[PDB]
């Protein structure tokens, strides 16, 4: 279809407006012949498509005195239209010229000028301005240009094409239709009488100057030179001339570039006027030894081979001509495969950027794209070594921006390693002061990762716009779900810190403190270093949100607590790989690689773990206790655990560090009765036990009691007492009032209801307790005791109320000696069989569903037929569901079935009353074949395969049930259960230090500084002493090492090769010497 | 093996270095002898 609305660009270059395609093209004007001189607006724009290709280039025939400001909004607006108003802005204009007759070139050259385009067009996103025709330069510039449109997606580099009107071929065709004509045919093998030259069908874009004349050239020179300087002037852009071969006319075209002020590139080797000029360009300002021998009679001799003039006045003209367009030695740049190199093209045209109009942040920006570090690294120390100091330091802000904006994170660490603070960053535009003072009080870098976020999101198919649009959230971050605040700063960094705090976790929260970026904290020591660590962990937290990989290996490398925010990382990264907002196929691989970029960085904090592991075990166990200030004050296994890696709380360091969060920190009783013993007798074994007057034995038994093995073991105990007090409760009989056994186990299980009340309430949250098995086995303990015991207390003189007391308390009997069981999961050898058994009774349920088939079917079959004349009731269903089970678990009832089946033989089953009562043998045959000996070893080989599968995964669920359980009695009251509602008397009396006496007084333990810098100190050289270890293992792997020798081979067969075409023409040259 | 043959490569690409430079060496006193 047509388009009807083109977004053509505004006068002030920030919006742009939807017009009509007439009324935007009526500014476009044509000449039907010579004579006319206003002439008629323009009818012959469009769509024209070329025969071997899949698109329809635009076509626009503009006039001879129409402006190239409009021809330059009309290509803005056919590449709004093409790709959107994001459109890719161009940083280059390669007007490529030179000879508009065929040009043989050399293979090496051509496929080096042409490696160099598609290079400088795929990284510069260049735009092409050429001849347009299908003759020679423009030609080889459509067929360089033509390799980067198909192995490119995307956005393309346009080839727009500048020519004339009455030499093109098919312009009356293009003239004879009714405009915007979509996708009309152009024919290049058409015979056109007065038109001989046909348009390059590899170009993008063609501009038809037409003055009303027909077969003339050099019409559209002058306006395809104020469409590039009007491109340069629009985009902010260098202009750079490419010459291969040329006329008198390039000669003259270059000698107006160059008067014009815009550098030229010419390629030596290509003949004709661009060896001229390379001649001139030796002779004038190479002071080499094979330029030595260059004289201007000689190159006069090689411009009249070349050129051949009618004169020895227009000799000396061209001659004077190359003299003056080689005059300048910035101007002019000579690129020579025998001299720079075949990958130097790209070099020669970021050294005419270089040599073109200077400014230093434009000419790194352009060396940012053209990804010469080397060379962007060269100029910055020459612009140090020239007192330039101020000026480089002015523009490296804006260079920086584009650097974390175009991903080059070398640049990145090069920017960084030339003497520019992280926190000095400041954004492009000016950031509109809020009411809110949470905005006011964010400094100019949280402008600029702001400036980045919404420049991010400015991309079509982001990701990031549909995380922010199924965020629900304020700008203030939090979860409530004004108007302009919402459109304008709602990328802002503390809305983004809270967005990542709830994608942690729902109870994971940041802590960022903007008070050291104040100019009266300067003086302060360190204030500079944490105003980096903040700044390298905000655009640490940017870099995993837009996915970078490396440039978040630089964050993380130069930030602090490095392993708290690899955690981090892997957490959020392995969580938004598998999110609804990252759901589309347009984010299909950016969903898949990035989540094999988390198990990276999981990798990644394991290994300075095991460098921590590597160094010092007490000083890894002084790093993991220490709580970080920006998390909440949360210790780092917390975070592992609310990460929920697995991977690293796998380690034996992170078990060393939970083991010592075991025994209260106490190194001499570690032994499990060594516990008992000390518990048992407290007086006769802490003043003889190891350490950590009469103050530090009392703080010595203090931290013996807020051991969590103790509090263990004294729940173990209280259990043990409660199980053992309730089994001679059951066992004895109750008697005919109620007995003081059972005032003790009221008071017994009243605190422990209170206890579960307390865990309950008051705690965690009902749907957080309700989702654990062991308060469900409480509960329903707490439920059977007071329905066994108000069984009792209705009635205590009948005894039938004491028989449905004492059959209510044996499911409490069961059910409290199996929640004894729940205290083996702190046992090495007992916890990943519980979680084994827990896996294996899924294969359990599974041998109970095909043995029901076989009971059912024979209990039903083998009843019914030694019962034949006997009328239904509950005793042929127990006699059903009863005797077949205890067959196949060994009691083959066997004399009671002879007994029950009336046989009075001496044989077993012989001489019996009914004839068919002796086949319950054979079903009883055919039974315990398909139970005891098919489904129960079926059972044996589901259990193997089972336990083979899933052993190491219950080993790594139980260091997580390890660290859950010294979590959950880390936080359990200090007392035994009994004595523990007494306990919550206690926090009865912190009810009253909170409310009404309100002499609540709490205190934390603050670390010192010496030691956090140790720890910071410990943390930097473990992770440079892995990132090296692990360069060296990386660089040490077999596939690394035969890809590392087959580049080298590659490169060792170019070498070769250039050294076999340096010796054949040093051959030729000793050939052509005789 | 495959450590002592890149070790061997980029040895023979110093070679080769070596002999293209002794190769532009010569081609510059050819260019100056004549
Ligand atoms: C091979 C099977 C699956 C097919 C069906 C066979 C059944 C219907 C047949 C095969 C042999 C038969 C038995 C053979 C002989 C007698 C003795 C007679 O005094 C009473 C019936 C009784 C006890 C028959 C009952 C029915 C019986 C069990
Ligand atoms: C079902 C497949 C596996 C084989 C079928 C075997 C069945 C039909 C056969 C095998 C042995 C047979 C029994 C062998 C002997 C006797 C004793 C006779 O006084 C009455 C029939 C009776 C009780 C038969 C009933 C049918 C019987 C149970
Ligand atoms: C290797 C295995 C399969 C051994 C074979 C077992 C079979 C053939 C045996 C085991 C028990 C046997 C039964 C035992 C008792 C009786 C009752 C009798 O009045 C008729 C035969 C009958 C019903 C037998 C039939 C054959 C029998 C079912």
């Amino acid at each position: 279809v047509a388009a009807k609305t083109l977004l053509i660009e505004n006068e002030d270059g920030k919006g742009s407006t939807r017009m009509e395609v007439q009324d935007f093209m009526k500014r476009f004007h044509m000449h039907a012949s010579e004579d006319d001189k206003t002439g008629s607006p323009s009818t012959a724009w469009g769509t024209l498509r070329f025969p071997t290709k899949e698109a329809t280039a635009p076509y626009l025939r503009l006039s001879v005195n129409d402006d190239p400001e409009d021809a330059l909004l009309f290509v803005k607006a056919m590449l709004a239209q093409k790709y959107g108003e994001t459109y890719d802005r161009p940083s280059l204009i390669l007007s490529v010229t030179g000879g508009a007759r065929n040009f043989t070139l050399p293979p090496r050259l051509e496929t080096a000028i042409a490696k160099g385009l598609r290079l400088a067009a795929q990284r510069t996103n260049a735009w092409v301005v050429t001849g347009g025709t299908n003759t020679g330069v423009m030609k080889l510039t459509g067929q360089i240009m033509e390799a980067l449109s198909k192995t490119q997606s995307h956005f393309i580099p346009p080839t727009i094409g500048i020519a004339t009107y009455g030499v093109i071929i098919g312009g009356d065709d293009m003239t004879r239709g009714e405009p915007p004509k979509i996708g009309l045919e152009y024919e290049m093998h058409k015979k056109d009488p007065p038109k001989t030259t046909p348009l390059d069908d590899n170009h993008n874009l063609f501009l038809l100057v037409d003055d009303g004349s027909t077969n003339k050239f050099g019409k559209e020179i002058k306006f395809r030179a104020a469409f590039e300087n009007a491109a340069g002037q629009a985009f902010a852009a260098p202009v750079v001339t490419i010459v291969v071969q040329g006329g008198p006319g390039t000669l003259g075209t270059a000698l107006q570039a160059v008067r014009q002020g815009t550098p030229i590139v010419v390629v030596d080797g290509s003949g004709l006027a661009a060896d001229v000029l390379a001649y001139a360009y030796n002779f004038m300002h190479n002071p080499l030894t094979r330029f030595k021998s260059y004289t201007i009679d000689d190159l006069r001799q090689k411009v009249a081979q070349t050129f051949n003039p009618k004169s020895s006045q227009q000799l000396t003209n061209l001659l004077d001509s190359a003299l003056e367009c080689v005059q300048d030695p910035n101007l002019v740049v000579v690129y020579s495969l025998q001299e720079s190199g075949i990958d130097e093209f790209d070099d020669c045209i970021l050294k005419a950027i270089f040599s073109s109009q200077g400014k230093l942040g434009n000419k790194l920006k352009q060396a940012m794209y053209f990804d010469q570090l080397d060379v962007a690294k060269r100029a910055l120390s020459e612009a140090s070594k020239n007192g330039q100091h101020n000026e480089i330091a002015a523009c490296i802000n804006d260079n920086l921006m584009a650097a974390m904006m175009h991903n080059k994170p070398h640049f990145v660490e090069l920017y960084l390693g030339f003497d520019a603070k992280i926190y000095e960053l400041k954004p492009s535009e000016e950031v509109a002061k809020t009411n809110i003072t949470a905005l006011d009080e964010l400094p100019s870098f949280a402008l600029a990762i702001e400036e980045l976020y919404k420049r991010e999101a400015k991309k079509p198919h982001s990701h990031v716009q549909r995380l922010v649009s199924l965020s629900n959230t304020d700008v203030l971050g939090r979860h409530y779900r004004g108007r302009d605040l919402a459109n304008t700063r709602a990328y802002n960094v503390l809305r983004m810190d809270q967005i990542f705090a709830r994608l942690v976790s729902k109870d994971f929260s940041v802590n960022r403190d903007f008070t050291i970026y104040d100019s009266k904290y300067d003086k302060v020591p360190g204030i500079q270093f944490r105003r980096t660590a903040q700044a390298s962990h905000m655009l640490f937290l940017w870099a995993i949100c837009l996915d970078r990989f490396r440039m978040a290996r630089h964050f993380w490398l130069i930030g602090d607590q490095s392993i708290i925010n690899a955690l981090v990382a892997s957490r959020i990264l392995e969580r938004l790989s598998t999110h609804r907002a990252l759901q589309g196929p347009h984010l299909a691989e950016e969903r898949a690689k990035m989540q094999h970029n988390a198990k990276k960085f999981e990798e990644l904090a394991v290994g300075v773990l095991g460098e921590c592991h590597g160094s010092d075990s007490h000083m890894a166990s002084e790093m993991l206790h220490s709580k970080n200030d920006m998390f909440n004050k949360k210790n780092a296994i917390n975070i592992a655990y609310d990460a929920k890696s697995l991977a690293f709380l796998s380690h034996p360091a992170t078990q060393s560090v939970i083991n010592a969060d075991w025994y209260g920190h106490l190194k001499s009783v570690t032994s499990f009765w060594a516990v008992l013993f000390a518990f048992f007798f407290p007086f006769f074994v802490l003043p003889f036990i190891n350490f950590s007057g009469a103050h530090r034995l009392r703080r010595k038994f203090a931290k013996f009691y807020s051991a969590p093995y103790t509090r263990f073991i004294s729940d173990l105990l209280s259990h043990f007492v409660l199980c053992v007090v309730t089994s001679y409760f059951v066992l004895d009989k109750l008697e005919d009032t109620i007995s003081a056994i059972e005032w003790i186990l009221l008071v017994w299980f009243v605190a422990l209801l209170l206890e579960e009340l307390r865990q309950m309430i008051f705690c965690d949250g009902i749907a957080e307790y309700i989702s654990d098995t062991w308060n469900r086995l409480d509960l329903i303990m707490i439920t059977l005791f007071f329905v066994g015991f108000f069984t009792h207390a209705s009635d205590p003189s009948n005894q039938d109320s004491k028989v449905v007391s004492k059959g209510i308390h044996a499911f409490l009997v069961v059910v409290l000696w199996l929640r004894f069981m729940r205290y083996y999961a702190l046992s090495k050898n007992l916890g990943p069989k519980l979680i084994m058994m827990m896996e294996m009774m899924k294969d359990v349920s599974t041998f109970v569903f095909l043995l029901l088939i076989f009971l059912i079917g024979y209990g039903v079959a083998a009843q019914s037929l030694l019962s034949p004349d006997e009328d239904f009731s509950s005793r042929t269903f127990i006699g059903v569901l009863f005797r077949p089970y205890f067959q196949i678990y060994g009691e083959l009832f066997l004399d009671d079935l002879n007994s029950e089946a009336n046989c009075l033989g001496d044989t077993p089953f012989t001489e019996c009353s009914r004839e068919t009562v002796r086949m319950v043998p054979f079903f009883l045959a055919v039974y315990i074949l398909g139970s005891n000996v098919l489904l129960v070893n079926l059972l044996i080989a589901m259990f193997n395969d089972t336990y083979m599968k899933v052993q190491e995964a219950a080993e790594d669920l139980w260091r997580k049930q390890n660290y859950e359980l010294c979590a959950e009695y880390k936080d359990r009251p200090f007392l035994p259960a009994p004595f523990i509602l007494l306990a919550h008397v206690h926090m009865l009396f912190m009810r009253l230090l909170r409310l009404c006496g309100v002499h609540t007084q709490e205190h934390e333990k603050i670390q010192d500084d010496e030691t956090k810098r140790k720890i910071t100190t410990f943390e930097e050289l473990n992770t440079d002493k892995f990132l090296r270890r692990w360069e060296r293992e990386r660089q040490e792997m077999l596939e690394a090492r035969v890809k590392m020798t087959n580049d080298n081979v590659v490169q060792a067969m170019g070498m070769m090769d250039q050294l076999l075409e340096h010796m054949i023409s040093f051959r030729f040259s000793l050939d052509q010497q005789a």
